[PDB]
């Protein structure tokens, strides 16, 4: 799997914070859905981050025994799809 669900994460984190955490570990995320949105709803105490190779996910969850820790809350780690496969990336 390519996405990476981030649950019990705080109110207070951005998706910046997330962007340091990738990035530490050096791995890009593709994309980020944590806040900001309003719309969608990512603004609900997880984040549903996705990566370009089906290795980094495992990457990130391996390489912090699938619990990370942002603005201190224990925040766990769960592939929510294999990867994004529908057929429109606009809708």
């Amino acid at each position: 799997s390519n996405i990476v669900m981030l649950r019990m994460l705080p109110q207070a984190a951005t998706e910046d914070d997330i962007r340091g955490q990738l990035q530490s570990h050096g791995v890009q995320a593709r994309e980020v859905r944590l806040m900001r949105n309003k719309s969608s709803g990512q603004s609900r105490g997880f984040a549903f981050v996705e990566f370009s190779h089906l290795q980094d996910a495992t990457r990130w969850m391996e390489a912090n025994q699938h619990s990370l820790n942002i603005l201190g809350q224990k925040v766990s780690m769960h592939y929510s799809d294999p990867k994004p496969k529908i057929n429109e990336d606009w809708l």
